[PDB]
């Protein structure tokens, strides 16, 4: 047809996809801000009115980042001054503004520089971390109480979490849980003093003469790592004159024999509280439950009360132990497991009780629980038509576990696949969204009889648009190897001819339980690649990938860097084979985990591949952080698995390297992946003579995601692309 669908389109955000953020703010109200207003929707009726204008804050002198509004609708935490840390941390400055009274308040404000900060879970108390320590304010015009003295930069941290506890475990900064009334408050203590430091430079502005030296405590595998402690403190007794008591928590016997991490914290009821706790060696996990004792002020957790939760394959979770779903009474729970045959499914569980139930099972997966009410159960799954890369939402009754109603299957089968939902206070509502494979769709429903009620956003625009560009098809289905189904999806050039030979490049990321190949609709890279390049990308998913059972993703333990890159290259093998992919263009790319299996791709001599890009990647598995790696490669240690640690790097595969054209990209600043691996790729290399082609990003971290640097690297990698391809 048209004009095709650019670099600069992708680069500059030509076509928007149009979101629809809503946040509830009870059972059947929510927030929505449509330009420059927060509006109040009433989800039953679909009436609005408008909450606060942006006008309010024209003369507030700073630039707003974000807002929070208290529970109980009387004021708005204002987020300003705002500096990023890792992926999840920044700090900022915070001004509470009494909606009520019209005004800012001006006495005993936060201090610049705060951690972070959460409303109680009801009313309007305030709890947050500045210099490492937890602050709690009852009311926002009144002095914050003190709850800790220990903060010390750098080595204990109260109420938020080090770098690998951010990363790797929460994917939070908070480390902070108010109890649902708001009268207790938890809160975890990670403790780094012995974790040893990454040192990097930063260039900073060209105005500093000597650069910066950034220090980050960040165990590499085998590492000592950081100790945690947990902590509960009643908010509704605290004294201006005698110092706060918290309580703490200890870890189980089972655990505390040696390292363990926390990996989950949920409030059961008012006064009792789940955590769970995880070996070092990832492969079990422990539950407790502890209830609060009025009679001593003490919580107590009784040994009968654990939950076990162990592999004999693999490790626990896909990523960690996942969160338990409390009935309103706190006595039960519905959890995520893996069943007898290796597939996530819900399990139902009693407190003072042994087993546990199974209320579904076939041969796919529960993605996720998403809200449980006294009657149903809402879960998002796979199910649909046996494909691992569809989501759909299902409800399950709770009265009789064979009946289950698809409840976003048949909304509309052609354009929509893939569902993510967001309920309600007590569910009473649901927002279906879909993502692909037609454009996102977002919709209001009502759980009582599962009645559609309004389309919120359909993006109707940006359909408009793309009828008027170029734009490529893509194509979802597997392959066999070995008596198993293999998924894999294909970008195709628009007007695509099968008797006609396109270059194929290999998107690959291939990391534990990863997915590539969905029904989700994206505008990226690849769709340039595609309709203005005629390039096919195809992204493949192997052993290791998620979401279709344990026995896929636990062929891969104990031993990253093999299946999941050899079913890369047989992937390639097959797309060789089916007749319009010209076998003499075929590439292959990735990032982060990708970039180390492209790496490992490039240097295995298998011949397929004529060139590639790796960004970001990890090279050797010692380099990159204890809680990730040891989780799939247990330690490196003689009495452990040294041996294939040594066997799994790139650069053991360096001569291979002299059959390829290779590009190889990171950012100094990496503070996840650390410019330290691609330069020791880059030194294997030179060592042995082959040549290849590198770029720095001077301050970038693993995003590399500052807008001049996302364009300069796509524009990079496009002619590197180009060039291998003999593209004019
Ligand atoms: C419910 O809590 C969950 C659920 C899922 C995940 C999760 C984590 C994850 N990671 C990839 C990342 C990573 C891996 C590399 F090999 C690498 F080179 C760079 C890099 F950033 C790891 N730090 C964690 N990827 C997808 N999902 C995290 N938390
Ligand atoms: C939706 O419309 C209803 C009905 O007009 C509004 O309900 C009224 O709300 C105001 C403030 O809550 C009350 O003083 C009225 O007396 C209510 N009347 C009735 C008949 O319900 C509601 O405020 C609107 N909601 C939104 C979100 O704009
Ligand atoms: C959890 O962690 C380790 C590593 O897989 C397991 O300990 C090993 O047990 C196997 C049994 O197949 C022995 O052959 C090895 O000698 C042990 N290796 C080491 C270094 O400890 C342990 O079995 C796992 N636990 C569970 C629940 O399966
Ligand atoms: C919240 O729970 C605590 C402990 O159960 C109790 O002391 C307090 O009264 C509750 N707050 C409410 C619901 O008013």
């Amino acid at each position: 047809s048209r004009k095709t669908y650019t670099l600069t389109d992708y680069l500059k955000n030509t076509y928007r996809l149009k979101l629809y953020s809503l946040r509830w703010i009870s059972d059947h109200e929510y927030l929505y801000k449509q330009e420059n207003n927060i509006l109040v929707f009433n989800a039953e009726y679909g009436n609005s009115s408008v909450f606060l204008e942006n006008s309010t804050f024209d003369e507030f002198g700073h630039s707003i980042n974000d807002y929070s509004i208290s529970p109980d609708g009387q004021f708005i935490l204002l987020e300003y001054n705002y500096v990023k840390q890792w992926r999840h941390s920044y700090t900022a400055s915070y001004d509470i503004y009494d909606l009520n009274k019209r005004q800012l308040i001006t006495e005993e404000r936060i201090p610049n520089n705060t951690q972070w900060v959460t409303w109680s879970p009801v009313g309007h108390k305030l709890a947050y971390v500045w210099n490492n320590d937890i602050y709690v304010k009852i009311e926002p015009n009144l002095p914050s109480y003190r709850i800790t003295w220990t903060g010390k930069e750098d080595i204990i941290y109260n109420g938020i979490t080090d770098w690998v506890y951010e990363e790797e475990v929460f994917s939070a900064y908070s480390a902070l849980w108010w109890s649902p009334n708001g009268t207790f408050l938890a809160y975890a203590q990670f403790n780094d003093t012995e974790v040893p430091l990454i040192e990097y430079s930063f260039y900073s502005d060209e105005s500093l003469q000597y650069p910066k030296t950034v220090r980050v405590p960040y165990p590499k595998a085998g590492a000592v790592n950081p100790t945690v402690k947990f902590f509960v403190v009643n908010t509704d007794s605290l004294s201006s004159v005698t110092n706060a008591t918290s309580i703490q928590i200890t870890a189980p016997a089972s655990m505390l024999i040696g390292d363990h991490y926390l990996c989950d914290v949920t409030w059961a009821t008012q006064e009792r509280i789940s955590l769970q706790w995880l070996r070092r060696i990832q492969n079990y996990s422990v539950m407790d439950i502890c209830d609060y004792d009025e009679s001593s002020g003490r919580w107590n957790c009784l040994v009968a009360r654990q939950h076990i939760e162990m592999s004999t394959t693999g490790w626990v979770g896909r990523f960690r132990p996942s969160e338990p779903h409390f009935t309103l009474d706190g006595n039960s729970f519905y959890k995520i497991i893996s069943n007898e045959e290796g597939y996530r499914h819900i399990c139902y569980f009693q407190i003072d009780k042994k087993d546990c139930t199974f209320i579904t099972k076939g041969t796919w997966e529960v993605i996720g629980i998403e809200a449980l009410t006294s009657d149903y159960l809402y879960y998002i799954s796979n199910e649909y038509k046996g494909m691992p890369g569809g989501r759909n939402l299902y409800k399950i009754q709770l009265s009789d576990y064979t009946k289950v109603t698809c409840l976003s299957c048949e909304l509309n089968p052609e354009r929509c696949q893939y569902y993510s939902v967001s309920f309600s206070k007590e569910a009473k509502y649901y927002q279906l969204r879909c993502s692909g494979p037609g454009l996102p769709l977002y919709t209001l429903h009502s759980s009582v009889n599962d009645k559609g009620l309004r389309v919120l956003e359909d993006n109707s625009a940006l359909d408009k648009m793309l009828q008027n560009v170029q734009m490529p098809s893509k194509k979802l289905d597997f392959i066999i190897l070995n008596e198993t189904k293999f998924w894999y999806q294909m970008i195709l050039p628009p007007h695509f001819d099968k008797s006609k030979k396109y270059p194929l490049l290999l998107d690959v990321y291939a990391g534990p339980c990863s997915q590539k190949a969905d029904t989700v609709f994206r505008l990226n890279w690849a769709t340039y690649l595609a309709s203005t390049e005629n390039i096919i990308v195809a992204s493949f998913d192997g052993r290791g990938s998620g979401y279709q059972g344990d026995k896929i993703m636990h062929a891969i333990n104990r031993r990253l860097g093999t299946f999941e890159v050899e079913d890369q290259i047989e992937a390639a093998r097959q797309f060789s084979k089916m007749g319009f992919v010209d076998n003499k263009r075929i590439a292959i790319w990735g990032w982060s985990y990708g970039g180390y299996v492209t790496s490992m791709v490039l240097g295995s001599g298998s011949g397929v591949f004529k060139c590639g890009i790796a960004v970001a990647p990890v090279s050797r598995w010692e380099y990159y952080d204890s809680v990730y790696t040891e989780r799939y490669m247990g330690l490196p240690t003689p009495e452990d698995n040294l041996d294939h640690y040594r066997n799994s790097t790139v650069m053991s595969r360096a001569e291979n390297f002299k059959q390829v054209e290779y590009l190889l990209i990171h950012g100094t600043a990496d503070d996840n992946v650390h410019f330290q691996q691609s330069a020791q790729i880059s030194k294997a290399l030179v060592d042995v003579g082959v040549d290849f082609q590198a770029m720095w990003y001077t301050d970038e971290d693993h995003g590399i995601a500052s807008s001049t640097a996302h364009q300069h690297i796509y524009t990079h990698m496009s002619h590197f692309i180009k060039q291998c391809f003999s593209l004019p």
